[PDB]
RNA sequence: ACUGAAACUGUAGUAGAACCAAUCGGGGUCGUCAAUA
């Protein structure tokens, strides 16, 4: 497999300090925009949501420097990086 | 006159940006109603 030095299991609670809006494809007749569902029809934040935020902000604290962030959060087209590590 | 074996359809990607639940409105004030004798 992919070696792996030493594996994080990073965990607690995220609370809502203001509302909260992710979007699905849209609108379930009760509002325009309607929020994301999982497939149980539970409200959930999509882990692709939840990594862009976090890999966007990481993005602005690296002053967008591309290296740092596929080292953590792969590339599409580096030889040497593909999949993500978080 | 002899089954090929082995191989993750996967990797990167924030359903998001913009949008005022808002515009107008004195808690106010007078003669009506019935049809005959």
């Amino acid at each position: 497999a992919r070696k792996v030095t030493t594996r994080w299991k990073i965990t607690g609670t995220l609370i809502a300090e203001t509302p909260l809006h992710i979007g699905g494809v849209g609108g379930d007749a009760d509002t325009d925009l309607a929020l994301a569902v999982n497939g149980a029809g539970e409200y959930y934040v999509p882990g692709t949501s939840l990594a862009g935020a976090l890999r966007g902000w990481m993005t602005q604290l690296l002053n967008n420097d591309e290296s740092q962030i596929k080292d953590l959060w792969g590339d599409h087209l580096d030889a040497k990086r593909g999949a993500s590590f978080v």
